[PDB]
Order: C-alpha cells, then structure tokens, then sequence
C-alpha cells in the first residue's frame, strides 16, 4: 500500500464529499454501570483530543511496497491452494443481477444502510431508492450500470467506531473505502458463486472462516487442526499488501476458472480514491469497504502463510497445513512445531509486519488454552467436553455495551452481546445481567436466562 499522488478533486474534475462531521456514538444507558476506556474515534481535524496532526496520521497507514513481483515460493503457494479450492468444485458461472443484488443461498442481499458510493453520494441518491426486497426489481440498477459504467472511485470515510485512548490522541482512526454500488453489484455478479462457496464451506478446505457461526464452528476447529498450532498478528494487514499478492490472487482465480474476470482485482489493487476535496491513486493495499474484501483478504492470507512456510521451511508438506483465516485473523496448525518468529522475519521480505499472537511481548508456544480467533478463546464445555465454547472476553463486551448509535436498536445490541457473554460461565453471565437490570432501560429489555441459552446451544448440534 502506497499513495502515488494526491491532489484537489476539482483538478481532475471531481466534486467534494460531505462525510458527517460528528460521531453517532454517545453514552448508553449502561455507560456508568460498566467499565470501559474506549471513546468514539476522531472524525475531523477539529477534535480537541488530538495531540499529533490528523491528516498525516490516518494516511500514514500506507507504508510502501517491499515487493513488485511474484516469486517461486508464491507460485507454489498459488498451485497448492488453487489445488484445494478445486476440490470444492465451485460454480464458475457468473451470477445473475437479481441474486447479485437481493441474495440467494449462500449470499445475503445488499446492505441497505452502508454508503452507495460515487456518483450517487454526490447526487444525494441513496440505496433505498434503487431497491425493493419484494419487487426484486433490477431495471433501476441495470439502467444505472449502463449510465455510469464500472471502475468508479472509492469514496473514503473515516470509520465511526470506538478506539483506545492512545489511538484517539494520535488520530489513529481507520478508513473505509466504499466502492460504488455499480462496482459492488458488478463484482457480486462476477464472483457471487465464489463467495457463496466460501460462506457455505467455512473450514480448512477454503482456509476461510467468513460467514461462520462461532457457536457451532468452534467445536469443529480442533478436529480440523493438526497437532501443533501457530499464530501471529499482523499490523495494518490490508494496507501492507503489495501488488504482487493481488497477482497471485488473480493466478488462483484464473486456475479455478475465474480467469475470465480477474481484471476486477486490478481495481482493488491499483485503486482510485476520493476523500473530502482530495483525490488519490493508491498502488497495492486492499480497500476496506469493498465487495469481497473479507474473502479476498482470507484467500491472500492463505497464500501468505504457504509462501512463508515454503521460504522458511523448504520441504514442508503443505497438505498437512491446516489453517482458517478470517481476513487477517488466522488460526493454523502443522504436525510439527514451527517458529512464528522466523515466519515474522520472512514476513518483512514480503512487506508484512507480523507480531506475536495477541499483543504478546514475545513469540510463545500456541496452545488451545491461550489461542484466540475472531477475538474468542476455545473452552471445552465442563459437562460435555466434545463441545467447544467460543469465549469472547468480558472486557470486549463491557466496552461495547457502554455506547449506542441508535436508542431503538438497544434491545438488539444488548441481546447480541448476551449471545456472546454467556459462554463466560453462568456466574459471569448472571453478574452481567444483574448489572444490566440495575437501570430502568436494562430492566425493560427482553433478555434470555443462562440455562435457556445453554440448552438452545446443546439442542443446536
């Protein structure tokens, strides 16, 4: 990820974008009943809590490109992984516009709330104006695809989410590059079946966990894993991807019968953006708000791990590599132990910043007792050990519950948190409910009791 040039949108014939100046996050009914050190992210240059410059901070995520081309290791990584994906026998056909828009088995319908992108965000035209979940009309879109084509700029928003005290004072706010509806729709027709295959097959064959149900999936993971687990964290993964990874991705796509439309990847790779009154071209780096971002990040992560293993451990048997990635987050295993610290060093060769798994000071052995995936620990059930609980630390939940974007969505936001919470144990869950019910709002909510959640869970297998 590296900016090639940047300048006023007017110079290249583009208008200005009105990204909202105020956060939607405000203290919830539970703000003072729970403990949390997070605050809404910095959105504009004006925020009094800023210590260092704002503009610089947000864009500093674009490092540079350490590699240009695809080497021998990467090529073999491509072969191996492409080889696995073929066993799924994925439908290489294109997906009709209807499904691409309003869903189908394996793919949810377009998110009616998220940004519509250029040129719509500049005409004041929203998504609710182009779609009907009941009419399932496509004449609207169809006309718009003919009118503004594809390959449109990515409108760039500052993400409205909670952040640590440090990251707020250093303006370390994350960016959302939202693709135009046209691009999103197009890509969905182009790769819909691929996405669906992935969602319907979370595991070690896809090497993906996208679209999984952790309550159920956790019990499968251990079985799918080889004897020795290894993991690490990435720093600014999306932005650190060099154009070469995208090439390898195209190679994979091409090998699985999608060669036909690998150009779409070029669009993600060598991207064109709009932010406020500026416009910039970016070389490398996966844009965050695009159709397929997760899946593609996950696919690349598969290639990354393989590449590093080939480089670092010549002779390795990739067929005995069991990994599951969700974007940059990953859980992997091998019959023999591996040294993540080595892999991290080889990582830098490919422009990758790999650090000890879960902010650990130094690389330590990964065990079922200390490993996390999607922020969750794995804890065998006390009564039925063959069933595994996805355990989200309470800290995370406490943080989340203290804020709110919409007072009407409180019922669901709390309800959601419970589905996460109860895995921490009955004593823990009850304390949580106790705290919730200490305030008028939380008392008027409709939440499930521990035993209820636990039974529904057992019944679910």
């Amino acid at each position: 990820g590296e900016i090639q040039w940047m300048r006023p949108s007017k110079e290249v014939g583009y208008p200005i974008i009105n990204a909202p100046s105020k956060t939607k996050l405000e203290p919830s009914a539970f703000h003072y009943v729970f403990e949390g050190v997070k605050e809404p992210a910095v959105l504009t240059k004006n925020d009094p809590r800023l210590k260092t410059d704002f503009e610089e901070a947000i864009f500093s995520k674009y490092v540079s490109n350490k590699i240009t081309e695809v080497d021998e290791y990467m090529k073999e990584a491509v072969d191996h992984y492409a080889g696995q994906l073929m066993s799924l026998d994925i439908n290489t056909e294109q997906m009709c516009l209807e499904d691409a828009m309003y869903g189908t088995d394996g793919l949810e319908a377009l998110d009616l709330s998220t940004s519509a992108g250029y040129p719509y965000v500049a005409m004041g035209k929203k998504k609710r104006d182009i779609l009907n979940k009941q009419t399932r009309d496509t004449k609207e879109m169809q006309k718009l695809l003919d009118t503004y084509g594809i390959n449109l700029p990515l409108v760039t928003y500052v993400k409205d989410e909670l952040r640590s005290k440090t990251k707020v004072e250093q303006g370390k706010s994350r960016l959302i590059e939202a693709s135009s509806l046209n691009d999103s729709v197009a890509m969905r027709m182009a790769f819909g079946n691929l996405y669906a295959a992935f969602h319907k097959n979370p595991g070690v064959i896809t090497g993906s966990a996208v679209g999984c149900d952790p309550d159920l999936f956790w019990s499968k993971i251990p079985v799918l894993m080889e004897e020795k687990l290894f993991a690490f964290d990435y720093t600014g993964y999306d932005a650190s991807l060099s154009p070469a990874w995208f090439e390898a991705l195209k190679m994979v796509l091409e090998k699985i019968g999608f060669g036909d439309r690998v150009d779409y990847i070029d669009y993600l790779n060598h991207s064109h953006h709009l932010y406020k009154n500026k416009t910039y071209c970016v070389k490398g780096g996966m844009p965050s708000g695009c159709s397929g971002t997760s899946i593609f990040n996950s696919m690349i992560n598969n290639l990354i791990i393989r590449t590093l293993l080939l480089k670092t451990y010549k002779g390795i048997d990739l067929d005995h590599l069991k990994m599951i990635a969700y974007g940059d987050d990953v859980i992997a295993s091998y019959p023999h132990e591996v040294d993540a610290s080595l892999l991290a060093q080889s990582g830098k060769d490919y422009g990758l910043t790999m650090t000890p798994a879960d902010k650990s000071a130094t690389f330590e052995t990964v065990t079922w007792e200390n490993v996390t995936f999607l922020k969750r620990f794995f804890r065998a059930d006390e009564k039925y050990p063959f069933l595994i609980h996805p355990v989200m630390p309470m800290k995370e939940i406490h943080e989340s519950i203290r804020w709110t974007k919409d007072p009407r969505n409180t019922q669901d936001h709390v309800r959601s948190l419970c589905l996460l919470a109860w895995h921490n144990g009955e004593e823990e869950y009850n304390k949580f409910l106790a705290k919730i019910r200490s305030v008028p709002i939380g008392r008027a909510l409709d939440l499930p009791e521990y035993s209820t959640l636990y039974d529904r869970w057992l019944d679910s297998f």
